[PDB]
């Protein structure tokens, strides 16, 4: 039986748990209720096991995807924020924590890819994907490349494939329709064709992965890369003066990166649901609460409007939120498993020449809607 009268919180060690513990100390000073923060190893596997038996922490911090299967198994309590509180967070973040039409977690941090560029090689980054080939030719005259990013994972190539019309699943009535998949439509084909053309024209290499691109950008060999907030800390500022901006448009449409959110859910078996709501809404999700966590380990962009407006003074964060608002919420349904593997295979096969773009996407589409 989860202990009544206190709050136990589980979060991954990658986040600012020491800072969250500080918010917990404030809560105890105001209410007399003790808050304990833990970061167990293999948390994503441990929570489902303990919660299934009605045990575990009162609050669990994870990724919203994010397949609805903590929610699918009913491990999370439906949350009850009033309208005044809902108005305090960006609308799209609430969509990220809704499963089958019901809110099952509080959005904390917001993640989306952005365009990272070297200010010394490219003082003015391209606003369009279409101008990259010409830019690469000019930079290659100096032994540099225009753009290098991970082409092995769909997460990184999706922004371009979705720009002119591609999408995972149609979202209607706070619910995903697995019968309407947008992987082989005109937009997706146009985007993947452009990516493949970049490779056939030698502007990019099909074998480029995360580490190769990161090293290239860090050594000043490439003018641009595409990555998320998690990568900023590893950029070699002793060699590179970088900027972060909105992703380029394709066919005049904004690139649409998948948008993810760090979410805080309440254990369906907790006898402290009201205390948990009080802590999350009135302590953590306040300018003071987020700052405490942020000062420990930066969150990047956040769902709370008032604090994001403050954080946005950092152009890298401003860019992250701009791309997030133009992006596609990452679906949290079980069918997403099929999407990731099918699209990964399609992009790899199209880039390698093993399959044409049209056939690669048709096969992925057919596999997903199976």
């Amino acid at each position: 039986k989860i202990e009544e009268g206190k709050l136990v919180i589980w979060i991954n060690g990658l986040f600012g748990y020491n800072g969250l513990a500080e918010v917990g100390k404030k809560f105890e000073k105001d209410t007399g209720i003790k808050v304990t923060v833990e970061h167990p190893d293999k948390l994503e596997e441990k929570f489902p096991q303990v919660a299934a038996t009605g045990d575990g922490p009162d609050i669990i911090f994870y990724a919203h995807d994010r397949f609805g299967g903590y929610a699918q198994s009913g491990l999370l309590a439906e949350i009850t924020p009033d309208k005044a509180f809902q108005d305090k967070l960006y609308p799209f973040t609430w969509d990220a924590v809704r499963y089958n039409g019901k809110l099952i977690a509080y959005p904390i941090a917001v993640y989306a890819l952005s365009l990272i560029y070297n200010k010394d090689l490219l003082p003015n980054p391209p606003k369009t994907w279409e101008e990259i080939p010409a830019l690469d030719k000019e930079l290659k005259a100096k032994g540099k490349s225009a753009l290098m990013f991970n082409l092995q994972e769909p997460y990184f190539t999706w922004p371009l494939i979705a720009a002119d019309g591609g999408y995972a699943f149609k979202y209607e009535n706070g619910k995903y329709d697995i019968k309407d998949v947008g992987v082989d439509n005109a937009g997706a084909k146009a985007g993947l064709t452009f990516l493949v053309d970049l490779i056939k024209n030698k502007h990019m290499n099909a074998d480029t992965d995360y580490s190769i691109a990161e090293a290239a950008f860090n050594k000043g060999e490439t003018a641009m890369t595409i990555n998320g907030p998690w990568a900023w800390s590893n950029i070699d500022t002793s060699k590179v003066n970088y900027g972060v901006t909105v992703l380029p448009t394709f066919k005049g449409q904004p690139s649409k990166p998948f948008v993810g959110v760090l979410s805080a859910g309440i254990n369906a078996a907790s006898p402290n649901k009201e205390l948990a709501k009080e802590f999350l809404e009135n302590y953590l999700l306040t300018d003071e609460g987020l700052e405490a966590v942020n000062k420990d380990k930066p969150l990047g962009a956040v769902a709370l409007k008032s604090y994001e407006e403050e954080l946005a003074k950092d152009p890298r964060i401003a860019a992250t939120m701009e791309n997030a608002q133009k992006g596609e919420i990452m679906p949290n349904i079980p069918q997403m498993s099929a999407f990731w593997y099918a699209v990964r295979t399609a992009v790899i096969n199209a880039a390698s020449g093993r399959q044409t773009v049209d056939e690669a996407l048709k096969d992925a589409q057919t596999r997903i809607t199976k």
